[PDB]
């Protein structure tokens, strides 16, 4: 036990970042996978 | 046993619209033959 310190949080600010960006890229791509599922299901829907 | 999911229906909407075009065909072939059948009898009856 110190006194006259505490603790910060124990995070990276660069690691969240990139984790940010391939979180975000990650969401995209499944998004174009329910996009094209989604047209594939309308192109049956129109004969 | 988990918990937080659900279950949906298990059919596919692709084999179920391709099923309601064949079921529909089927249907317009028999009516084109029961059609055939009652000019059949017509003719018949106009001797």
């Amino acid at each position: 036990i110190n006194n006259g310190m505490l603790e910060q949080s124990n995070i990276d600010m660069t690691q969240e970042l990139v984790d940010l960006i391939s979180a975000q890229r990650n969401f995209q791509a499944n998004s174009r996978s329910l996009e094209v599922h989604n047209q594939l299901q309308q192109n049956i829907l129109q004969i």
